[PDB]
C-alpha cells in the first residue's frame, strides 16, 4: 500500500497516493470532480476524478460499479482508458471514495473544429470508426457520441470518452441542444428498441460538421429536428414504418407529407464523391440499413489509412449485472473486489 497525503480541493479533502503531484482543479464538471496533476511514477501528466457520494443509492451504487467495469475493459488507441484506480481505505468496512486517473487530454474536438483539410476529416473519422469497431465487438453501445466526447491531442490523433455516466435527463435534451443533434431519431423518439446501428447515425452528423463546419440538423426541439431530418433523407417508407412498435410514433409520422430523400451531391457542394458516398451509407433512416463499423474502415474514402491487421476487436465484455438486482452493500462490494484487483498497463 502507498501512503497518501490529504489536500483539501473542490470542495472536500482529498486523499490520494504521494506519486500524484501538483494537483489544481480543471475542466468544466462534466466528467465529474476532476484534477490535474503530474503521475511521478509513469511520467505522465493525468486527470484524477474523486467520485462525490458514490454509494447513496442503489442507483448511484450501481453507476459507480458500471462506471469502474467499463474502463477496466477498454484497451483500445482510440478510446480513454484506465491508468489507475484507489482509495485511502484499509477494507470493506472503511471503503466509500473511488479515485479513476486517466491521460490528462485537454482538447475536444469542437476546441479544434481551424480549417479541416479533407485528409484532416480522412483521418479523424478513421480513428472514431476505428476505436467504434472495438467497442462494438464488445457489445457495448455508446449512445452519446458528439464533438465534446472527442479529445483531440497536436498531432490529430483521437480518443473516445462518455462511458458509465448517468443517463442523460429529459431536461438535458430539451430544446436548442447539442445532446440532441448528433441522435438517431429512433433513440430520440423512442420509436423501436435499439442497438449499436444509433452510434453510426452519430459519426454520420460528426462527419458532415467536419465537412461543412455547420451542425447537421440543429433542431430547435425534438420536432423541428425529426423534420429537419426527413427533409434530407426522406419520409420512411412502409418497410420502416412496420418496424415503428410504438403506435404513437407511427402514427405522428404518417401525419407528415411525404418527401424523397436530397441528391448530397447538392447538399455537401465541393466535398469528395468517396466521402459523399459514405454519408449516404451512414445516414439510412432504417438502422437495419446503415453501414456498419467494420464495414465503413473498408470504404475507399479511408484507402490511406485502412490496415485491417491493425484494427483490434475487443476481449468479452460480461454485463450481465445490468440486469441484476442487488442492494447497496453488494453493489459496494462488487466495486470493492474490482478496486483492489485493478492491474495497471505495462
Ligand atoms: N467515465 C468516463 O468516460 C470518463 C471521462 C473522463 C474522465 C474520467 C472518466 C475519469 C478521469 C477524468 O476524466
Ligand atoms: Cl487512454
Ligand atoms: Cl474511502
Ligand atoms: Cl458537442
Ligand atoms: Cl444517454
Ligand atoms: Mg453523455
Amino acid at each position: 500500500r502507498p501512503t497518501f497525503y490529504r489536500q483539501e480541493l473542490n470542495k472536500t479533502i482529498w486523499e490520494v497516493p504521494e506519486r500524484y503531484q501538483n494537483l489544481s482543479p480543471v475542466g468544466s464538471g462534466a466528467y465529474g470532480s476532476v484534477c490535474a496533476a503530474f503521475d511521478t511514477k509513469t511520467g505522465h501528466r493525468v486527470a484524477v476524478k474523486k467520485l462525490s457520494r458514490p454509494f447513496q443509492s442503489i442507483i448511484h451504487a450501481k453507476r459507480t460499479y458500471r462506471e469502474l467495469r467499463l474502463l477496466k475493459h477498454m484497451k483500445h488507441e482510440n478510446v480513454i482508458g484506465l491508468l489507475d484506480v484507489f482509495t485511502p481505505a484499509r477494507s470493506l468496512e472503511e471503503f466509500n471514495d473511488v479515485y479513476l486517473v486517466t491521460h490528462l487530454m485537454g482538447a475536444d474536438l469542437n476546441n479544434i473544429v481551424q480549417k479541416l483539410t479533407d485528409d484532416h476529416v480522412q483521418f479523424l473519422i478513421y480513428q472514431i470508426l476505428r476505436g467504434l469497431k472495438y467497442i462494438h465487438s464488445a457489445d457495448i453501445i455508446h449512445r452519446d457520441l458528439k464533438p465534446s466526447n472527442l479529445a483531440v491531442n497536436e498531432d490529430c490523433e483521437l480518443k473516445i470518452l462518455d462511458f458509465g455516466l448517468a443517463r442523460h435527463t429529459d431536461d438535458e435534451m430539451t430544446g436548442y441542444v447539442a445532446t440532441r443533434w448528433y441522435r438517431a431519431p429512433e433513440i430520440m423518439l423512442n420509436w423501436m428498441h435499439y442497438n449499436q446501428t444509433v452510434d453510426i447515425w452519430s459519426v454520420g452528423c460528426i462527419m458532415a460538421e467536419l465537412l461543412t463546419g455547420r451542425t447537421l440538423f440543429p433542431g430547435t426541439d425534438h420536432i423541428d429536428q425529426l423534420k429537419l431530418i426527413l427533409r434530407l433523407v426522406g419520409t420512411p417508407g412502409a418497410e420502416l414504418l412496420k418496424k415503428i412498435s410504438s403506435e404513437s410514433a407511427r402514427n405522428y409520422i404518417q401525419s407528415l407529407a411525404q418527401m424523397p430523400k436530397m441528391n448530397f451531391a447538392n447538399v455537401f457542394i465541393g466535398a469528395n464523391p468517396l466521402a459523399v458516398d459514405l454519408l449516404e451509407k451512414m445516414l439510412v433512416l432504417d438502422s437495419d440499413k446503415r453501414i456498419t463499423a467494420a464495414q465503413a474502415l473498408a470504404h475507399a474514402y479511408f484507402a490511406q489509412y485502412h490496415d485491417p491487421d491493425d484494427e483490434p476487436v475487443a476481449d468479452p465484455y460480461d454485463q450481465s449485472f445490468e440486469s441484476r438486482d442487488l442492494l447497496i452493500d453488494e453493489w459496494k462490494s462488487l466495486t470493492y473486489d474490482e478496486v483492489i484487483s485493478f492491474v495497471p498497463p505495462p
